[PDB]
């Protein structure tokens, strides 16, 4: 049942955020706003990014950030979520996003959770830092 009501609070959201000012909504259902644009290369799907960001719930609840952590994270592009894979391979090197990621671009209906519990929809501040091949 939190399945259910995750679902049609997610389906809410993003219904309502698709007409609020600076959203750009893409065929995949992934929603981004420009927080910050910068000037640099745009990571390809092979690519390693360096990148400051914090997740958090449609609640305001954040559960994940590099935040006063005194050090940026590393990922590869392809091996994070659908929603960061698609989002990062659009976003200029410097360039501070803020993206709203459909369940289905992130962990889905995931029966368990903790976290992140099913069908939960996401929002992340990413800030792209560097690029490399
Ligand atoms: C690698 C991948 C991953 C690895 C293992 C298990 C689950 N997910 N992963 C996590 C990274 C942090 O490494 C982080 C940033 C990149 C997007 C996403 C992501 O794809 N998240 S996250 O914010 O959605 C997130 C999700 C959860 Cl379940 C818990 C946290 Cl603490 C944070």
């Amino acid at each position: 049942k939190k399945a259910d009501e995750n679902k049609v609070k997610g389906e809410a959201f993003l219904t309502e955020n698709k007409n609020k000012p600076g959203v750009v909504v893409l065929p995949s259902g992934l929603q981004y706003k420009v927080i910050n644009s910068g000037n640099g290369v745009k990571p390809g799907k092979s690519d390693t990014v360096t990148v400051e960001y914090t997740g958090r719930l449609i609640d305001g609840t954040v559960f994940d950030s590099t935040e006063k952590t005194g050090k940026p994270a590393t990922f590869q592009v392809s091996q994070v979520i659908p929603g960061w894979t698609e989002a990062l391979q659009l976003m200029p090197a410097g360039s501070t996003w803020e993206i709203y990621v459909p369940s289905g671009l992130a962990y889905g209906p995931r029966s368990v959770g903790g976290p992140i519990g099913p069908n939960e929809t996401l929002i992340f501040k990413i800030h792209l830092i560097s690029v490399k091949k």
